[PDB]
């Protein structure tokens, strides 16, 4: 139907906007601490601690599959990256501190993205 095509066009455009957001957010992790999933070969007990792991590569996979239906779904995955890190790692670690910085610097990018998504429809 024409309606389904129009809907798919909107999804494609959302994916394009979210791709830009994702690149901007990942730029705020220059150490690439959150770039890949935590390896069970390196951290064997990780899944005993964290029930819903997330990372930028996994987000990018879901993104390119047009698996984010709205910004809220995207933000919930971004939030997992930060919240998981701030649970698993203690406050005086380079990991926790990177998560704080990513949260702070990313809020700016997400504040604008929320307005843009509301604007464009
Ligand atoms: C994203 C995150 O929580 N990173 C810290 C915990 N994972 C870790 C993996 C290899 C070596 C040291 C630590």
């Amino acid at each position: 139907s024409m309606e389904q095509v129009a809907m798919e066009l909107r999804l494609t455009e959302l994916t394009r906007l979210l791709r830009s957001v994702l690149d901007q957010l990942q730029d705020k992790d220059p150490a690439r601490i959150f770039a890949q999933p935590v390896s069970l070969k390196e951290v064997p007990d990780y899944l005993d601690h964290i029930k819903h792991p997330m990372d930028f590569a996994t987000m990018r996979k879901r993104l390119e599959a047009q698996g984010y239906k709205n910004l809220h779904e995207f933000e919930e995955d971004f939030d997992l990256i930060i919240d998981n890190c701030m649970k698993y790692n203690a406050r005086d670690t380079v990991f926790y501190r990177a998560a704080v910085r990513l949260r702070d610097q990313g809020g700016v990018v997400l504040r604008q993205a929320r307005r843009e998504v509301d604007s464009i429809g």
